[PDB]
């Protein structure tokens, strides 16, 4: 059993130095590291976390998810 680490980025390593909230707040995370994510600096607009943009992507074009089988 490993305890110890909070793991909230996706790194699964605690919440440390400049980080980044998920504008949504349904983010498991809500949480990134600059370094993990690829910030310089604040993002002058929105960020939404890569973990996010992914899902909301496939939900958005090509909104096809029906019963699987075969
Ligand atoms: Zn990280
Ligand atoms: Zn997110």
């Amino acid at each position: 059993g490993s305890s110890g680490s909070s793991g909230y980025c996706i790194c699964n390593q605690v919440s440390y130095g400049e980080m980044v909230g998920c504008d949504n707040q349904d983010c498991p995370i809500e949480w990134f590291h600059y370094g993990c994510v690829g910030l310089t600096e604040a993002p002058k607009g929105k960020w939404y976390c890569p973990q996010c943009t992914a899902a909301m992507k496939r939900r958005g074009s090509r909104h096809k998810s029906g019963p699987s089988s075969g």
